[PDB]
């Protein structure tokens, strides 16, 4: 009945579930705003070392902009965010997954860019070519085709694709491994990675303080 | 007898053929300048939704700079450009293909960087690592080796590799699919993609107007 | 007994061996400083066309910063540098390999990011996502897992993976091929490639002089 659920069962992990499976967790206002407030809170929760983000039901997400705020909130966390893509990641849903630090896909997952200049398409146009190279990003976005989970793994859109039944535990297993590193160590890795993408030059980035 | 041919057989599509098969469509002045003027015209033709670019004969192209003007003209089109790489794409020819939005290769195609600071090598050095990653771009350009069509598909230099006999119709099939999207929608996708490559940061790009 | 060895057996090639196999050629001060001085000398040696960099013993390298100076010295050479990754490339060792122009791996090799804001992690965070895309770079660096030589080749972290016994000769064969191009031609290719990575835009890069 809540639009975004939080699960703190596992030590050091916050499992966040987009919860309107009826509408394929479409990123309407009443989903993205509570998500934004939760992401803000999680930033200050030092018991949480890793965030796993997933969708209730059949889809991950079918996707006055709040998506850009959410994207930057994900990036602002000192915790790594693992997207557990359990089903359809479409438009804003694909962009949300690309805003996470790691993606793992269920066999059931597929990915589509879709949709008017939106935060979603701007985010996609920045992040997708940097994930999978310009050739594949360009034709996927220009044809608007579906990318299945096997292809997503092959081309490096996700890190791994696993049986639907194994998805969350794979993510929990990865989170558990990440817990073994120090909180400031992991944070620095995440921060250098995202700022490395924006860096003007190699030398400038190496001079970062 | 014309050095660049235009074919408007298929609705919404302009098939452009580099036509000096004798010299493997080498990007001499008398080819690139008519191509440049045609690309300028196509920009204003609202009957054309998609451009397919290919070479006459055995090669795609064997490649006071006009290549840079052509590169920027391709990019300036609101229409997606599909390179139908039917054979040898060498030097300026590879750079021309990389300046298109999507590449499809015939079984017959192969790719080589070749050649004096040229627009070709500058364009390549920017575009190839962004297409296929720095490791592969660097050694392909530093060894100057041939890359066959099967490898090109594997590493994401092209989106697909198909039988020689099926090349153009695969491209027409993709163009036909792209026609289904609105003209301003497709345009925005192409524009965000190319400007995304040049963007200084994620956040700056998301603030684009 | 020297910490960095130079081998000029093969014409046009300088084979540089990191020589403290006892400590897995860890990039301590007494290794990196002589390497830095050697890289400086090699820059002025016009008999040397290609540099091959490798490690003595079982590892490539297990890795007040001098690593950043070494990184920029490698990049400053007009000669291509081929990393012959003969074993463990860990932390600064992986970053060193990523600072070379081409990587070839022995069957024996594996790669790990490891480690406090260091030149190593900054260099990695810039170079790894540009080599293999953000999805794989991010999870490899955030999980700190080992990447074996077969995977490294598959994802384009290295150009090729070969039997341990064949590693150096594969590199010598590639160097021999690179020798066939002119010294200023090869130099320009290397320079456009590295500056292309830092370029602000396609058009700006094409206007380079």
């Amino acid at each position: 009945t809540r639009f975004v659920l939080l699960d703190r069962s596992r030590p050091g992990v916050a499992l966040v579930t987009l919860n309107r499976p009826e509408r394929m967790n479409s990123m309407a206002f009443d989903v993205m705003v509570p998500l934004l407030e939760l992401l803000g809170d999680l930033r200050h929760d030092n018991s949480v070392r890793v965030v796993i983000l997933t969708g209730a039901g059949r889809g991950f997400s079918s996707g006055m902009e709040v998506l850009d705020n959410v994207i930057l909130a994900l990036r602002r966390l000192h915790q790594p965010v693992i997207a557990a893509v359990n089903g359809a990641a479409i438009g804003g849903g694909l962009c949300l997954a690309l805003a996470c630090d790691v993606r793992i896909a269920a066999h059931n997952a597929y990915f589509r860019a879709a949709g008017g200049l939106t935060a979603s398409e701007l985010g996609l146009s920045y992040l997708l070519p940097r994930a999978i190279g310009t050739s594949r990003a360009f034709e996927i976005m220009l044809t608007g085709r579906d990318v299945d989970a096997a292809e997503a793994e092959r081309i490096g859109l996700v890190s791994r694709t696993v049986p639907d039944d194994d998805l969350l535990e794979t993510c929990f297993e990865m989170a558990q491994r990440m817990r073994g590193f120090s909180r400031p160590g992991i944070e620095l890795t995440k921060r250098t990675l995202w700022s490395g993408l924006d860096a003007a030059s190699l030398e400038g980035h190496m001079q970062a303080e």
